[PDB]
């Protein structure tokens, strides 16, 4: 079994996959579920050996006994001069992003306003802003806070799934994959920019992606970085162009996790497919990207530069870091999940 | 060290190499195992010396060290001036065999059908079809992917077995030799023709030599080439007719491998024995014919003319051919050998 196994959540990852299969002649081949939670029991059951997860995921992944392998990397602020695979990881700036047309809304009148989220569990989607709310209420009812949300993985009854819209039929909605409508960084920045909802739980990097031309597709071509504004913890909002004063907290990169037992061979796999198919890719752009999709960040997110090393031997929560691993736990013990449920015992 | 063992797989060739034996004064002496795969391991301990080989075998001779000496060679379309030894080998064309009154099957339909197979590893009826499928769709699941196959030499527990009928007294289900009722070209022709499959996994050869009264045995008397059609990989279907546009792809032809030290020896010795036993062979039919079994296929292919030689110093590799061995290669990605595992260690 030299061949990786990589799970693909939701119908566009596979389509991708199986793209990515076929011109790495087998060294990949797909598993597909709907849901990333489901990808991390296929891993989980050797049914699959991996695939790439944001921060929040990892900690889910983590508590299963999974372990990363290789965090994505961005293109740095400063050096290059180091190889993209060994240079040091650049945490991304979780934000809260409003239209600068909205006035009085700032992040202390949030409170029962319409909220889009990349989806449940993800780090500034999700972790990050719930994670502050629960401590600044000293409430665990964060599922009440918002009038209306659209968070895909939430209780598709819900009110957290009241906002969401599926697919082009409507179906699916709510699911936490590329199929949903506002799934994901890009999918909650639709929401906020089609004004279904008040704030955006994303990423700085989203919102510079998808406004003034530098996203082709039609929600977000027309759109200008002057009618959007950041949230800041301290109450006053700012333009989008001070995330740096101007954030929520800053989240460890997206990572690939795999079993234990698999990491090595995954690990020097990745490498390879990353050498052929990545940024400067010797068949990358004639045969196969790595780090392109339709711009909806199916695997990776398409801002990855490579793949790059971590530190010596490093477990989730040496990844994550203890500080986002008690923020996490913290958060969680005001709900129940079913994958943290199940593999308690482990870490326990 | 004068003579030449040959390695017959299972009793019935292990009958035909006796006589081969007899009639040679013990030019040529016979070891027997019940599989391809034993009788590679003989040659590789040095009990045994030679035996021919469908090319799919010859790669895991190949990967355990042992080199092509003379390949099959069937009645070609136009010279019949050069010699059979000296004539260009053609090489055969792997075809998908349907029954014409199944309208609705295609390549594309052929998920959860119901596959018969000439066993595991050999070309057309392995390697091919399951390389093609495989990276279609872009899953190492090939196990999973028809409902329910006779592939000899698959888990005899696995639904890969589950068609397989074995012998009269239905005893060595799945095994991988002539005992097999459903084993080989003529067994999986056979699994189409009985219905037990859906589709065969066969030469062009095949479908023309059981069909019009071509073959005198039972289950092939009364068969019509008009009530079979040949599934293209385009998605259409077409008549026997039309092998050459609707073929999966050209198979090297079965040829004898021995280890490098025997080769020029175990040649002499065959191009000798063909003089004596073959097509037109001083003892042919009088004594003994050494390309005519109880149409068998019987350690040569009936329709062979003669065994030819090859062009100057040819690895498995050039023998097989660049394409085919990628393509082996990248299927055996989803699987494990051990005699392949066995082999890696000892070649190093
Ligand atoms: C699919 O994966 C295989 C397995 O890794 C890839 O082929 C391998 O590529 C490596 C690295 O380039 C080769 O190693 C080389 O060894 C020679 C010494 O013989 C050295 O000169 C090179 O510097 C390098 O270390 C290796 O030959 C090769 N392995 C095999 C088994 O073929 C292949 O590129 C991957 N294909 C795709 C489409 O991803
Ligand atoms: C917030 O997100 C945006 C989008 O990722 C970040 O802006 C990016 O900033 C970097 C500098 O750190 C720019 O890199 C430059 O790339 C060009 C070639 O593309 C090159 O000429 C320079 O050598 C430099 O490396 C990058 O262009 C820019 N991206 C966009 C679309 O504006 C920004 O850094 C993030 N903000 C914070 C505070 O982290
Ligand atoms: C698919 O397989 C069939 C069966 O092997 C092939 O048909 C065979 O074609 C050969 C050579 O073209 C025929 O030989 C011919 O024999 C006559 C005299 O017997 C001679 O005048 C010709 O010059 C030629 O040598 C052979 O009889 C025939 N066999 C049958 C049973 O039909 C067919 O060629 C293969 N298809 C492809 C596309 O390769
Ligand atoms: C696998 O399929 C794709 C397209 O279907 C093709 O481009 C690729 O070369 C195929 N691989 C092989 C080994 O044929
Ligand atoms: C057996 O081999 C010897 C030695 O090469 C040869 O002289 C003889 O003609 C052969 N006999 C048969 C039956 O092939
Ligand atoms: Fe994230
Ligand atoms: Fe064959």
């Amino acid at each position: 079994y030299t061949r990786v196994v990589w799970c693909a959540v939701g119908p566009e990852e596979q389509k991708k996959c199986q793209q990515w299969s076929q011109q790495s002649g087998q060294n990949v081949t797909c598993a597909t579920a709907s849901t990333t939670d489901d990808c991390i029991v296929l891993v989980l059951k050797g049914e699959a050996d991996a695939l790439n997860l944001d921060g929040g995921y990892i900690y889910t992944a983590g508590k299963c006994g999974l372990v990363p392998v290789l965090a994505e990397n961005r293109k740095s602020s400063k050096h290059s001069s180091l190889d993209c695979v060994l240079r040091p990881t650049e945490g991304y700036l979780a934000v809260a992003v409003v239209k600068k047309a909205n006035e009085g809304l700032t992040w202390n009148s949030l409170k029962d306003k319409k909220s889009c989220h990349t989806a449940v569990d993800r780090t500034a989607g999700w972790n990050i802003p719930m994670g502050l709310i629960v401590n600044q209420t000293g409430s665990c009812a964060f599922d009440e806070f918002f009038s209306q949300s659209c968070a895909p993985g939430a209780d598709p009854k819900s009110r957290l799934c009241a906002l969401c819209a599926g697919d082009d039929q409507g179906l699916d909605k709510c699911v936490p994959n590329s199929k949903e409508k506002y799934y994901g960084y890009t999918g909650a920045f639709r929401c906020l920019a089609e004004d279904v909802g008040d704030v955006a739980f994303v990423k700085n990097d989203t919102v510079w992606e998808n406004t003034n031309g530098e996203s082709t597709a039609d929600w977000a071509k027309n759109l200008n970085r002057e009618d959007f504004r950041l949230l800041c913890l301290d109450g006053t909002r700012k333009p989008v162009t001070e995330a740096q004063s101007c954030h929520l907290a800053v989240a460890p990169n997206h990572a690939v996790v795999s079993r234990s037992d698999r990491a090595a061979h995954v690990k020097q796999v990745l490498l390879h497919q990353q050498a052929l198919f990545g940024k400067n890719g010797k068949n990358c752009p004639d045969k196969f990207c790595l780090f392109k999709s339709e711009t909806k960040n199916l695997l990776f997110n398409d801002n990855t530069e490579c793949l790059a090393k971590l530190g010596g031997r490093p477990t989730y929560e040496e990844y994550l870091g203890t500080e986002y691993v008690t923020a996490i736990a913290n958060l969680k013990k005001c709900s129940t999940s079913p994958l943290l449920e199940a593999c308690a015992f482990l870490t326990r």
